[PDB]
């Protein structure tokens, strides 16, 4: 009489993420034009 152990562990696994890159620099960090 247990089992559940098994939904638990699989959440376990979902717990991952993150990006975030951000990479405006040359956008408007270059308008030379000169």
């Amino acid at each position: 009489c247990w089992l559940c152990r098994a939904l638990i562990k699989r959440i376990q696994a979902m717990i991952p993420k993150g990006g975030r890159m951000l990479p405006q620099l040359v956008c408007r960090l270059v308008l030379r034009c000169s």
